C-alpha cells in the first residue's frame, strides 16, 4: 500500500514576521525551496470573510475519471462515459458530501486523511474498479468575485473587514506583473472547488512562476511537491514510465496527463514532500517546483501566480 512521503515544512509566523509576504517568503526560502511546497498558518486571529456572491454561484464542473491512463479493443462508446451537470455551491456540496459519505459507509468527517490518500492511489491504478468523480476547478475570480473581500465596489465590506481586503496575504493583492523589457514596449486569482478524490496532476507553473494557494474553507487538500533541484530527475522519470504515446507531447500538453503515485517518483531517487492544506493555511509554490495533488472532500481554495 501507498507509503506517505515526509511532510513538508509548516511555518506559523508571528504577527511581526506576517506584515509582508514577500519578505516573509524570501526568508524561509533557504529550507523551503529545498522542499519545493510548504505550508503557511496565518495568526490564529486572522480570519476573512468568505466573499463570494454565494446565491448566484453556478458551475459546470469538470469530470474526472481516477484511472482513466491506466484503462488505455475500445469500450463500447468512448467519449460518453459521463452526464454533465450544472450546479450550486450548495449543491455541489450535497453531492460531495453525499459520494464520500457512501463511499467510505461514514460521515465524511470521520473518514482519515491516510485512508483517503491510499485509496485515491489505489484506485488511479486500478482496472477493475472505474471512480468518476468531478471537480470545480480554474473558475475565474471574475466571474463570481474572489473569496477574498475586495474593494472593488462591486460587494459590500464591513469595516472588521477592510484589513483583509487590504492584507498583503490577499491573493487579490499579491504581485503578478514580470519585469521585461516587452512590458515597456507594450492575471487573477483562479477558484477551486474541490469533493473527494478530485485531483490535479504534476506540473510546474508558467514562467517557472511562484504560486501561492489559500484554502478558504471545507475538508482538506493533499498536496506532493518535488523541489526544483530535482526537476530534471521528475522529468526524466516520467519519459522512462509515461506512456509512449504521449512521451513526445510538449510539455504544456503532457502537464494534462502526468499522474503518477508518489511512490514512483520516489523509488527512482526523486525527493517528493507532501502536506494536508487544511481550511485557512496557504500553501507556497516555488519556482519550477513540480506539484500535483487531491482533495479530501468538499472545499474551497483560491490560488495565483505571483512574481518577486
Ligand atoms: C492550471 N494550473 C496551474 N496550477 C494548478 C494547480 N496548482 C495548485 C493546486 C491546484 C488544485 O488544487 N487544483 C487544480 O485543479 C486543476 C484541474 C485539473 C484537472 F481537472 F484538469 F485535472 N489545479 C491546481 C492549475
Ligand atoms: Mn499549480
Amino acid at each position: 500500500e501507498f507509503v506517505p512521503p515526509p511532510e513538508c515544512p509548516v511555518f506559523e509566523p508571528s504577527w511581526e514576521e506576517f506584515t509582508d509576504p514577500l519578505s516573509f517568503i524570501g526568508r524561509i526560502r533557504p529550507l523551503a525551496e529545498k522542499t519545493g511546497i510548504c505550508k503557511i498558518r496565518p495568526p490564529k486571529d486572522w480570519q476573512p470573510p468568505f466573499a463570494c456572491e454565494v446565491k448566484s454561484f453556478r458551475f459546470t464542473p469538470r469530470v474526472q475519471r481516477l484511472n482513466e491512463l491506466e484503462a488505455m479493443r475500445p469500450r463500447e462508446a468512448f467519449g460518453f462515459e459521463q452526464a454533465v451537470r450544472e450546479y450550486t455551491l450548495q449543491s455541489f456540496g450535497e453531492m460531495a458530501d453525499n459520494f464520500k459519505s457512501d463511499y467510505f459507509n461514514m460521515p465524511v468527517h470521520m473518514v482519515p486523511t491516510e485512508l483517503v490518500e491510499k485509496e485515491f492511489w489505489r484506485l488511479v491504478s486500478s482496472i477493475e474498479e472505474d471512480v468518476i468523480v468531478e471537480y470545480g476547478a480554474d473558475i475565474s475570480s471574475k466571474d463570481f468575485g474572489s473569496g477574498f473581500p475586495v474593494k472593488d465596489g462591486r460587494r459590500k465590506i464591513l469595516p472588521e473587514e477592510e484589513e483583509y481586503a487590504l492584507s498583503g496575504w490577499n491573493l487579490n493583492n499579491m504581485p503578478v506583473l514580470e519585469q521585461s523589457v516587452l512590458a515597456h514596449i507594450n492575471k487573477v486569482p483562479w477558484l477551486y472547488v474541490g469533493m473527494c478524490f478530485s485531483s490535479f496532476c504534476w506540473h510546474i507553473e508558467d514562467h517557472w512562476s511562484y504560486s501561492i494557494n489559500y484554502l478558504h474553507w471545507g475538508e482538506p487538500k493533499t498536496w506532493y511537491g518535488v523541489p526544483s533541484h530535482a526537476a530534471e530527475q521528475l522529468e526524466e522519470v516520467m519519459r522512462e514510465l509515461a506512456p509512449e504515446l504521449f512521451e513526445s507531447q510538449p510539455d504544456l500538453l503532457h502537464q494534462l496527463v502526468t499522474i503518477m503515485n508518489p511512490n514512483v517518483l520516489m523509488e527512482h531517487g526523486v525527493p517528493v514532500y507532501r502536506t494536508n492544506q487544511c481550511a485557512g493555511e496557504f500553501v507556497v509554490t516555488f519556482p519550477r517546483a513540480y506539484h500535483s495533488g487531491f482533495n479530501q472532500g468538499y472545499n474551497f481554495a483560491e490560488a495565483v501566480n505571483f512574481c518577486t
